[PDB]
């Protein structure tokens, strides 16, 4: 149910092929589709800079951590309605917690 940390390795090639299309993580790295990630976690949602973002993605305005990141990847849609971003989701918690692993030290 809970955020457990999983295999960084896997989750590095989740992000390749469900998230490097819209997504960068180094710092000073390029917004695409979706903004730039560095920092994100301990951050409130909105506030990558040099990004435009929607008004229910500022509105809101979590806190992001391991916990309710899982929760939101499950389904974007349905954790923030009206939000922009075109992604259905990671179903498998399995997937989200490899992926979140990776996360978490890629924005580090
Ligand atoms: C486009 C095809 C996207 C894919 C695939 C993924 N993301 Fe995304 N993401 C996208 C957009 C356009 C936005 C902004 C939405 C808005 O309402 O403005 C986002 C936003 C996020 C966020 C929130 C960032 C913040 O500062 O609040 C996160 C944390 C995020 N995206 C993560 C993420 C992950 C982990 C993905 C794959 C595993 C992923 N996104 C795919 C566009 C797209």
């Amino acid at each position: 149910a809970e955020f457990k940390a999983g295999s960084a390795k896997k989750g590095a090639t989740l992000f390749k092929t469900r998230c490097l299309q819209c997504h960068t993580v180094e710092k000073g790295g390029p917004h695409k589709v979706g903004p730039n990630l560095h920092g994100i976690f301990g951050r409130h949602s909105g506030q990558a800079e040099g990004y435009s973002y929607t008004d229910a993605n500022i509105k809101k305005n979590v806190l992001w951590d391991e916990n309710n990141m899982s929760e939101y990847l499950t389904n974007p849609k349905k954790y923030i309605p009206g939000t922009k971003m075109a992604f259905g989701g990671l179903k498998k918690e399995k997937d989200r917690n490899d992926l979140i692993t990776y996360l978490k030290k890629a924005t580090e």
